[PDB]
DNA sequence: CGTCGATGACTCATCGACG
DNA sequence: CGTCGATGAGTCATCGACG
């Protein structure tokens, strides 16, 4: 029927909706993660450069 | 008058999914971006360890 | 209260894939 | 060809804001 199909399609379309919240979410939780890393990164680089200019001492 | 309204409707739901797709867009730049960096901050940490490693002679 | 635009949910129009 | 599920678009239900 066009009443089954219509029911079918309700379910397709939720689960489409559904999915492209899970994508903003992977997203979000990707750039919160790089964030993470950058500041580790940059602050070990911080702390590398610091170790340089006292060794270059003596 | 109800036509009236499902045409600014029909304007309002095409402006709802443009700025879905505009945040999608915004979203994955900057992964891209920050990505990038965080290969400028590894390098360059990777860098600043071989001075070490090597400003460690004497 | 009615009316606005924004947005989630429902429905319709198409799509490519399948047989 | 008819039929499937996926997805963009149109439509309906409902929201908070306005006045």
């Amino acid at each position: 029927k066009a009443e089954r199909k219509r029911m079918r399609n309700r379910i397709a379309a939720s689960k489409s909706r559904k999915r492209k919240l899970e994508r903003i979410a992977r997203l979000e939780e990707k750039v919160k993660t790089l964030k993470a890393q950058n500041s580790e990164l940059a602050s070990t680089a911080n702390m590398l450069r610091e170790q340089v200019a006292q060794l270059k001492q003596k």
